[PDB]
């Protein structure tokens, strides 16, 4: 896509030296600001192959509230194996803080339903927010969010939302991440009567790790196609009834498909 | 400043129609983003002159974790009288998520102090964060954060920060809030023996008030000068310990004040 190559581009250009978790090295910038008018197609990347499988089926996981990754695995879905412990469990994660964020007093926040009742009841309201950054539990989780926090915005029919991240992976997840919110505000607009708009991204340490710079120089190379389009058959009842089959990609025509290796 | 005045004509010129908490209406954008190089001065407004004692009496009260007012009046400040009660209690507001934020099992987690050992024992971490937006106290709180969240960087012996604000009132407040972040950064470099870096701004719902706009287009016919500079007398021995006249402003030229009319 036009706005994700630049961006690689940016990160060989003005990236500095340096290393991560402690392993290997990356070139790396601080603050970056994307955004993409959905109305003009679905934002899956078309320089390289792409599936959405797996996205899918992880967000009607997260809108759960779920933690345990059995759902996944009845579907053949393995991203979160690495992190997971020997019941299945990966701590209070994601769709937990989504839907149930503990307080200090005895209750839990559904943070999704309070978001469509603003959307629908208050939609000029400054603070239709969803947070995972519970500062009181990031040390019984697998992982500390990435994809940390995000805001909804409504205008002229249009529904918009914005996304902060943390650290991110230009070549390995950027893609995976983009096209995961972009199918969230499409099922928010329908369960609220509204046409998509904008999807804004926002991130802080952006980086490329060097034992990628190959596969980048590549996808440089090959020239941007026309994005696809989402086609949604089923209309649910609420945002906590879709299912697998519910959606649909057309006019999707990438390029070759390009290997990822880590290093551990 | 050159980049303070391209906001205000992009809202002039891209902002939609609508309205507030219900009262007057405005002029919004969602989604922006700007750089401030702190090595080319201190990012202090020309175009208007504006005043830092305010500023930094604020500061040092949130650093310190107490929330009722009475050292700000102590000191005559007044900006927080507004939404206080009766016994000068405002609830668990900025300070008291920065120093002492409520768990669910019995512990208060001081976020600050947990930053400078971050970017002191291990500043290539990716999660040098500090969080105001506490979902269970919201409802507890006079007002629902507006600057909600920040993230550290460092890289070349130089600390940069950047700020998500979520609601911004283009006229009246963000020149406030701008040399506000910009004076903490310069803080948390002298503690941490480093030079200061960028200052990166993030926001949502930026905006115009309609009765604002006469005051807006004379601020645009004015030429920006040269940023001031910086004078920080002392050295505290940690950031807790930091006394009003420590800081000096020199070199800052402002044109003339402007008056902001607000509706009740």
């Amino acid at each position: 896509m036009k706005q994700y190559l630049e961006l690689m581009q940016k990160v060989l250009d003005e990236g500095t030296q340096k290393n991560d978790r402690t392993g290997t090295g990356t070139l790396s910038i601080f603050g970056h600001q994307m955004r993409f008018n959905l109305q003009d197609g679905f934002p899956l990347v078309t320089t390289k192959r792409c599936h959405l499988r797996s996205i899918i089926h992880e967000l009607l996981w997260f809108l759960q509230g779920d933690t345990n990754i059995a759902y996944l695995h009845e579907n053949n879905v393995t991203i979160w194996d690495e992190w997971a412990d020997e019941n299945g469990d990966l701590g209070p994660v994601y769709g937990k803080q989504w839907r149930a964020w503990p307080t200090p007093d005895g209750r839990h926040i559904d943070q999704i339903t309070t978001v469509l009742n603003q959307l629908k009841n208050d939609p000029d309201s400054r603070r239709i927010i969803v947070s995972a950054w519970n500062v009181g539990e990031l040390d019984k989780m697998a992982l500390a969010p990435c994809h940390a926090f995000f805001q909804f915005y409504v205008a002229d029919g249009k529904l918009s939302c914005q996304l902060y991240q943390r650290c991110c992976d230009v070549f390995l997840g950027l893609p995976f991440n983009i096209a995961s919110y972009a199918l969230l505000v499409h099922m928010m607009a329908q369960q609220c009567d509204l046409e998509v708009g904008d999807f804004v991204w926002t991130g802080g340490d952006t980086h490329l790790y060097s034992n990628h710079m190959d596969q980048t120089h590549l996808q440089l190379s090959r020239e941007p196609r026309p994005l696809p389009k989402l086609i949604i058959k089923r209309k649910p009842e609420s945002i906590f009834d879709y299912r697998f089959e519910d959606f649909e990609i057309e006019g999707y025509d990438p390029h070759p498909g390009i290997k990822a290796p880590v290093a551990i």
